[PDB]
C-alpha cells in the first residue's frame, strides 16, 4: 500500500534557523494500522524539489526522516559551492530510507535544520511517501 | 505493480525555451488499463537526473507531473545562483506524486518550462515511474 | 516486497577519482531470490543525498545502477557551474531504473566515476532500495 | 491475508438439538481491522470433517456461515439415507461462501441446527477461515 | 483475487439423469479478464454442500470441474452404500483443481452426471469459487 | 501464491490398511522456499473427493494434514452408518488446515489410516493445495 502526505506553501512559506532538526509541518505519514508487523517493511522518499537556503557562509539546509520514537532512519542535505550566493538557487532534494514495521512505530515524518546558521526555505510542492509491503 | 517510461536522448538532446508547461516527449506512463477504479492509486516519481539550464538571468528549469485531461499533480524545478554561470552544471532532479486512479484519466505525464528566459535541456537517461497499488 | 541496502561512512568517507565505473562500496542489493522470476519487475531507486566532487576543471561525479553482468540499467551525474568551485558544495542526487527480474542475474549495485580527474566523495547516508512487484 | 479457527473438542464434546441456528462455540472469525473496505472480499470456509448426528426419524445436521448482523451467507447439511442408523457414522462437512467486506460487521461465525429432532456432534478437529483479497 | 458465483434453486430444483457429464447452470466463473496471463494460476472449489440422488441401484451422483474448451480439470462423487436407500441423504460434496490462466479460456464451470441410472438434485445454496494468484 | 499436487490413480489404485497415519503418495506440497517466514501463512486444504473403505465393523477412513516436523495440523474422517455396508459407497471428503511458515518447515502433506480394521481406497481424482499469503 502507498501512503502520502504533500505540502504546497505558497502563500505562507516555511522557513527554518534551527541548527537542531524539527519537523517539517505536513510532512508526516500515519503508519498507526501496521505498527508491530514483522512481516511488513516501508520504503520511504522524502521529496523537497524545490528548496534554498538564504545566508553568507555557504548556506544550505539539511533533511531527516525519523520516526515518532526518535529513530532517524536517514539525512542529506544541500549546500551551495560560493561562500556568499548571488542569488541562493533552488537545489532539489530527495531522500530515501527503509523502516521494518516490526517495532512499535506509529509515525514516519520530516525533519530539517540549517547549516552554518543559514535559513532553509520552502515554498512550493514537497511530498512524503511510502510504500509498504510484505517482506515476501 | 510497476509502469515505466524513460528516454536517452543522448543522439538527440531535447530542449525548451517555453515559459508555459510543454511535455517531454517520451515520458509519459499508459495507466488506461488502471483507469476508473476508485481503490488504486499510483505513487509516481519522475526523474532527470541529469538537467542543466543555459542563460543569462539565474536560469533554470521547472519540472511538473500532469494528467492528460491538464491536472497538474506536482512541480518544482532547479536554478544556478549566480546570473550567468560559467558553465551550467548539472543539477539532478527527482519529484513524487500522488494520484488517485478513479478517474478516466489515461496517461500521466511529464512537463518542463524555463525560468527567465532560459533553455532547459536533457541529453541523457531520464525517466518516469509509478507504483501503483490498493488502497 | 522492499530489498534496501544503505551506507553510513561517516568516520571512513568514500571516494573516487576513477575515470571509469566503479563499484560504491556497500550499495549493492540482493536479488538472488526473485532471478529468473518471469512476472517480477524492480523499481530501483539510488539515493545519494549528500555528495561532492572536488577538483578545478567543472568537476562532478557521474553514477549508474548496473547489473552483476555489467548491464548498464540507468545513469546520469552532476556538476558544478565554476570551473574552480570556491568549496565544492553538497548536490544530492537520485537515479530511478527499472529492471525485469526475467535474468539469471543475481546482485544489482551501484556505480561512480569522475568528471574532468575529479574526486567524488560520499560521507555520510546513502542508500539503494528496489521495490519488486509482479507486473499484473 | 488468512484468518483462521479451529476447535478440537476431544475432552468436552459439542452438540445441539437446536431447532434454531446457533453458534458453534469457538468457530468465528475477527473480520474487525477489514471492516467497510471497499474493494476486499473473503472467502470463508467451514470445514466440519468429522460430525455425527444422532436420532431416529433420517437424522442429520444442518450448518450456515453467519454474520454478527445474521445475514446467513451460505448453507448446507447432511443427513443418513435410513430412519435409524445402526449407529450414525461420520458425514465430513465442507461449506464455502463469499462475503464483501463492504459492511460494518466485524465476525462471521458457524452456525448449526438439527433435522427432525436429531442431536448433531462435533468431537474432533473442525475449523472455520478466509481468504481475503483485494478485488484487482 | 476471488472470483465466485453461487446458486440456490430453492425454488427451481435442479436435477440430472444425463450419463454424460453436462453443465450445472449457473455454476460457472468468468476468468475471461485473467485468461492468456502465462504467470497466473486459479484454485477452483466446487462446493455442492447438500446433494441427493434418487435410484434403485447404489445411487449417486458425479462432479466435475471443465474449462469452456472441455478439458476435465477435477471429478469426482457420491454414493449411497445400500442399493435401494430408504430416503436419500444429503451426502456433502467439495472439489477441488488447479489451472494455469496461460490459455485463451473464458470460462471455468461445473459440469455433474449420474451413477447407475439414478437422478442426481441440488435444491439449495450450491458455489464455484477461485482465488487467481501469480506464481 | 498458490501450492498443489493431484493424483489420479485410476489404473493402480491406492490402499491402506494400517492404523497408524502413513503418507498418501503424490500428496505433498514443497514449501521450502517460505520456511522461516514470520510474515506468512499457508491455509491448506486436502481434497479426497470420492473415497471409500471396505470393511465389516463400521468401515471408514481417517486423513490427516502433516509437516515434515511430525506436526500434526488437522485431521478427520468418514465412517458408514451400517455395520456391514452393502457396498461400501463414496463418502466426499475435504480437511483444511492453517500452518505458519514462521518455522523451519519444508513440507506439509497428506496422510491416511483406517479404522476398526477396514481398507480406505482411493482410485480417482484427489488433491492437496495451499494459499499462501502475507499475514497482512
Ligand atoms: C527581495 C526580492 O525582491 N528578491 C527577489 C526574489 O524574490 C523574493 O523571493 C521569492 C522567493 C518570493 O518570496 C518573492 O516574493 C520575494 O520578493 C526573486 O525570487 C523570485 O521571485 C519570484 C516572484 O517575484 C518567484 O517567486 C521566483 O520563483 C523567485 O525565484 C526563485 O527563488 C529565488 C530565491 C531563487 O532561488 C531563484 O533562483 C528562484 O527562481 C529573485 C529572482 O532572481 O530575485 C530577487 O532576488
Ligand atoms: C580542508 C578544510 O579544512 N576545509 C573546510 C571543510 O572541512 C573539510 O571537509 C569536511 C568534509 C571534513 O572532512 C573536514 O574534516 C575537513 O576539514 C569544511 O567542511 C565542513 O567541515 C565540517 C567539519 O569541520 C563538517 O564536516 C561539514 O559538514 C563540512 O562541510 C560540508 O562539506 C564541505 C566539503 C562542503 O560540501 C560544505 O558545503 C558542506 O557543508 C568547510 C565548511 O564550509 O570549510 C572548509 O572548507
Ligand atoms: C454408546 C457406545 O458405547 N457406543 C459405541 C461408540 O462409542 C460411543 O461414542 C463415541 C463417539 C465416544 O463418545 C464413546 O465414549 C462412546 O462410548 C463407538 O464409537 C466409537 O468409540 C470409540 C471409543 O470407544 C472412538 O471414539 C470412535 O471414534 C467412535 O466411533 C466413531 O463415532 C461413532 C459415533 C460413529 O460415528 C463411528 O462410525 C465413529 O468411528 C462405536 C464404534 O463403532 O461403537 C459403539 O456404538
Ligand atoms: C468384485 C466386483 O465386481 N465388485 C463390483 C465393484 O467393482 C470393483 O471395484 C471397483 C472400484 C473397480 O476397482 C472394479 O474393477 C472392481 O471390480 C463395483 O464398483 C464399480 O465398478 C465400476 C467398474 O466396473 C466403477 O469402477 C465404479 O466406479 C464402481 O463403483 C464405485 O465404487 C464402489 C466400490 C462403490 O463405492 C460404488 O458406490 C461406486 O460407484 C460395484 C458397483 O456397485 O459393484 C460390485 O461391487
Amino acid at each position: 500500500s502507498i501512503v502520502f502526505a504533500s505540502i504546497d506553501p505558497r502563500s505562507n512559506p516555511l522557513q527554518t534557523s534551527s541548527q537542531n532538526y524539527v519537523d517539517i509541518p505536513g510532512l508526516k505519514l500515519d503508519v498507526s494500522k501496521y505498527s508491530n508487523s514483522p512481516c511488513l517493511t516501508a520504503l520511504i522518499t522524502l521529496n523537497i524539489p524545490t528548496p534554498y537556503a538564504s545566508g553568507n557562509n555557504f548556506p544550505g539546509g539539511n533533511f531527516a526522516i525519523v520516526t515518532d520514537q526518535g529513530e532517524q532512519l536517514a539525512y542529506g542535505g544541500f549546500t551551495y559551492s560560493s561562500k556568499i550566493p548571488e542569488n541562493s538557487g533552488r537545489m532539489p532534494f530527495t531522500l530515501v530510507a527503509r523502516y521494518s514495521l516490526a517495532s512499535n512505530v506509529s509515525t514516519i515524518k520530516a525533519q530539517w535544520s540549517n547549516i552554518r546558521g543559514s535559513t532553509v526555505h520552502i515554498d512550493s510542492y514537497a511530498s512524503i511517501s511510502a510504500v509498504i509491503q510484505c517482506n515476501q
